């Protein structure tokens, strides 16, 4: 069933936190400060298959298909949690990144018994959302040996699909099925086989360079602005009229003039305001470019 | 109108991604990574706040109170993630940890219009739960000036409860509101306002803190052992033999057999094996002690 779990870093001891329920308030929380230190340089080794995943992503994304992220408790919250933010930020379909979670909606706020086990259940999650081969999934488990994920992965491959294992174990059985390896090693955790400490961080961190990059390379913003974003609230609603400003250096309600001559749309707003196009011409300037404004505002 | 922004960090430019979007793609999740190497340090800025916060917390829940959480977006989510692993990871009740998140549930999957801009609600939200005095009250949003967070954390302040601010701009409203402002400066996001980033990262590590902190303090460990673990899957139920046998050296075969007597609690089974009680023993002598498996057992 398992014992053996003595082979992998995540359910390892870490030796500087042996008496954790015997040190201060301080000492606890500098321990893991100290611990989170590794993280970052962990997602660094990782880097160039985090290049080439995303490269590839992009590629799927143009033929049509979609991100898809699989993950039981913490890693399937991480997955929702990232695919959550790419609308509002990126301006595209919600159905174009989309977060599975093991044990459906209510996994969410809470866990599922055997959800992670569930090796029928990733294949009816995975056939509801119509998943085809031109999709990539995105696989991911600290452990790298989640039945539902190995099982979610090889569903993936024999379609064609292209795979992506996110894994804090190395050598792991995720990691074999998969096209490319992603392998976070952050050391013990603080609290033995807590990857929702450690482990949990360096997901968060991969998925949001995989999603904000890839966006990045579809023109899905304007050097460093948000150009895409739907403004839904007072703070994006100012962000907004900020934006449009900081690309072209816009007098100054000029910059809210153009907003609504079109809809707060920063991107067109700004396409119009720099190229000194009528709204429809600026526009079909855009759709002719994929919406890549630095394109369509040629050279 | 709300701008203001200048102001602000969380709004600010990151001079090293300017050309971002005209860069190579291995050198894009390379600027992140590097930006992502800061966060550790911002929290370490905060060790002394953030202790402070994880004492006050260990009180309101040795007084029968509750962590509760509260913000919108990306800062709402990572509050339910939090929350959502106390109960599997240190045995305790749904109730002791709650995330609420502004919107509310339709939220946990996407944005919805202007719900952190809404005074009231908050106040719905938090009476639905039935916040009292006794309940402490952390209100997280970046800018440090979310509507929805401020208004909550009024109505827990204008009550006497408790009430600690998360943000990443100095002196913001939030943070003089409260009495506890943990002020998490991660500097500017490489997309000018992705404050799910950075941000986000460094609100994750400080919940994760208060938490993981919080639970040590009140016994929810032994050594640096998970002692607490709900065996929900293949994987924990091995681990929960693991615990018993790296806590009292007791062979395979023992340890089943005491974690199927003691219903799967390998608090209880580590307690019968050493002090060679029984269940019924065990289970008194530990309250006796607060569950604190290291007093109740030596003393």
């Amino acid at each position: 069933i398992l014992k053996s779990l003595s082979t992998l870093i995540t359910e390892q001891r870490n030796p500087n936190s042996v008496d954790i329920d015997r040190q201060s308030t301080l000492e606890i929380v500098r321990l893991m400060n100290e611990e989170d230190k590794l993280v970052p340089l962990a997602i660094e080794s990782c880097l160039p298959q985090i290049s080439l995943a995303v490269e590839q992503i992009v590629q799927a994304f143009q033929q049509g298909g979609r991100l898809i992220y699989i993950g039981a408790g913490t890693s399937g919250r991480l997955g929702v949690l990232d695919a959550s933010e790419c609308p509002p930020t990126f301006g595209v379909s919600t159905e174009m990144v989309k977060g599975i979670i093991a044990g459906g909606e209510c996994a969410i706020r809470h866990p599922v018994e055997g959800a992670e086990d569930n090796t029928k259940a990733v294949l009816n999650d995975l056939q509801s959302i119509h998943f085809s081969k031109n999709d990539v999934l995105v696989g991911i488990a600290a452990s790298g040996r989640t039945p539902y994920v190995i099982a979610g992965l090889q569903y993936a491959k024999s379609l064609g699909a292209l795979t992506i294992s996110i894994a804090s174990n190395p050598k792991s059985e995720m990691a074999e099925i998969a096209d490319i390896a992603i392998e976070t090693i952050v050391g013990p955790e603080i609290l033995t086989g807590s990857s929702r400490l450690k482990s949990g961080t360096a997901q968060k961190m991969v998925l949001n360079m995989l999603t904000t990059a890839s966006m990045i390379l579809l023109g899905k913003c304007y050097e460093n602005l948000m150009v895409d974003v739907q403004a839904s609230n007072e703070k994006l609603k100012a962000r907004a009229v900020r934006i449009v400003m900081q690309a072209t250096d816009c007098n100054k309600t000029l910059a809210e003039q153009t907003l609504l001559e079109a809809d707060q749309n920063a991107k067109l707003a700004i396409m119009m305001i720099l190229s000194t196009l009528s709204k429809s011409e600026a526009k079909v300037l855009l759709e002719r470019h994929q919406g890549k404004l630095r394109n369509a505002l040629s050279k």
